[PDB]
């Protein structure tokens, strides 16, 4: 790790490995779970500011052999040129994602620079490891409870958007389609109701996900159901 | 109608009754299928430059009384103010789409605009009021038959889209919406193999297009089915 | 451990026990599977920059009498003298890999340099001890497994190369050696389909893995496999 010292020059300090020990024994594996372990080292990559050796210990601890390779090939694919297109040109691979130990000095510009993108690339290799073969099955599998409410719902339509295909459900150009299928894959009731929301095409995804919360809120308690119906006194 | 003259000066005359009346013959009513006369009025529209006057009779001619109600309303719902906005204001409302006959000049440039932009809500009415209460499950139930081409099956699929969502499925913004119930809603082995596609990220709908067509174009012959069948020589 | 103190020298602090007791529990022995400690010892050689005392503790912790003694015997047999080649020298040998305590100042280049070079030893020592007899039939023997993805079947692949011969898999030189394995030992379909490929001797490992895991991804599943027999339809 790396921390800005009380004399405003970097100061270093290995991890501990009960750190390193209880990231891993905290969370599922990789093959499980990807988001997971994603979401922690792209948690310790800033406040831990890990050189390069630190990221081999990090990725070393938490994944395993078949788990990092992956990861560096992907991370490795999505290095950029100059021009901001891929290249798989050996050289600029190698300056960016270094696959033996670089020379790079933190207490440099240069050296913090190429750190920095270190960290951004193998961020983008778990990220992109972390993805399935597309599968729209899955998608389209994915159906609100009886008792799910629907933030929990759309969590885990968005988890299977990120897993089984390439688009991410939070990007701007996904809302209608993840709202089609949120409003779709409700519960029927909930799912009929959104369907004749006026100014159906103006709703956000947060709005379809509180007009749902509203009719889900509206569930009629069991105990409630009964008593209307002990009161119902329509005998046949 | 009017046209450039052989002066440089436009020149009127009236619709045929025989256009009009051959029009309405050929098509399916507003109701039945908006797109039909949507897209025939939307022709004429530009090729007889019709006056306000003409336009009354294209809509008194090829629409019912509720018909020409709705897309009237819908026209005048789609003026906007000087600053792109929406507006109910009647003086706005009325100067851009006047249900009363306006003294508009077409050997006036004043008059040409004005002209121009009643054309032009006169299809945003037809275009809107053409649109039907959401419904998702229509688009749902879109699903390619086992004779069908994928070109067919994806118009039919737009065609739903259009009728039953405010999502306008040509919009660059839904491109991967439409894509994914294409890949989810073709006939199962061509959907199985569009999932597998490599990059598939990358396919754009008319790339699906293809790929669906490579498979179903792959259909094996009924004939040839049979053929192998019978040298199949396996018995039991 | 030695690292940068704030003030442009090396600092010097002793391992927490916790640490050489949390690698020792969180692995298996050397004898077991050397590949673990060794990557692990690797690793915090460079992070925790140890002095020699550092490395008896690392070893003494970590390695029972009779590995740690294999490893250190191995090391400096991994000793060159100044011409680049083996030396059995007694002078030369205990200069680079001291068995007693050596007068190394890490205040001094002449220090660093010797505990940069022992810890390269080190190292080189536990890489050649984890070796074990050459066994060629071990190799042959890794055969892909029914569910086994292509790159998990690589990477048991070259875990009984290192194992078990003489030949580093990663080797440039050993790539072809590797791909026919690969290919020869691949499940029945998968390698059948890669002996096919067109322009095979132009195929690298990881292009081979990629095409294995199109068939493999290609997978038919199991559910498919039975719909299609009910779907059937042709009795005996």
């Amino acid at each position: 790790p790396l921390r800005m010292g009380g004399n405003g020059q970097l100061q270093y300090w290995p991890f501990s490995s009960s750190d390193l020990y209880n990231w891993k024994n905290n969370n599922p594996s990789f093959s499980e779970d990807p988001g997971k372990l994603t979401a922690l080292i792209e948690s310790v990559l800033t406040t831990h500011q890990p050189t390069w050796d630190d990221c081999q210990q990090l990725l070393g601890t938490l994944l395993t052999g078949e788990e990092k390779q992956r990861v560096l090939l992907e991370a490795r694919k999505a290095v950029r040129g100059n021009d901001g297109r891929p290249t798989q040109l050996p050289n600029e691979v190698d300056a960016a994602f270094p696959l033996e130990r670089p020379d790079w000095d933190y207490t440099t510009q240069r050296g913090r620079n190429h750190l920095v993108l270190y960290r951004q690339l193998l961020l983008a290799g778990m990220q992109n490891a972390g993805r399935s073969p597309t599968n729209l099955a899955k998608v389209k599998g994915i159906t609100q409870g009886p008792n799910e409410s629907p933030s929990a719902f759309l969590e885990r339509l968005k988890e299977a958007y990120r897993r089984y295909t390439p688009y991410d459900p939070e990007d701007p150009g996904q809302e209608t389609n993840v709202s089609m299928s949120f409003i779709w894959q409700s519960a029927p009731d909930i799912g009929r109701k959104l369907e004749r929301l006026e100014d159906l095409k103006s709703k956000t995804l947060g709005d379809l996900v509180r007009e749902a919360e509203k009719i889900f809120n509206k569930r009629e308690t069991p105990e409630e159901r009964e008593e209307r119906i002990r009161r119902e006194t329509e005998e046949k």
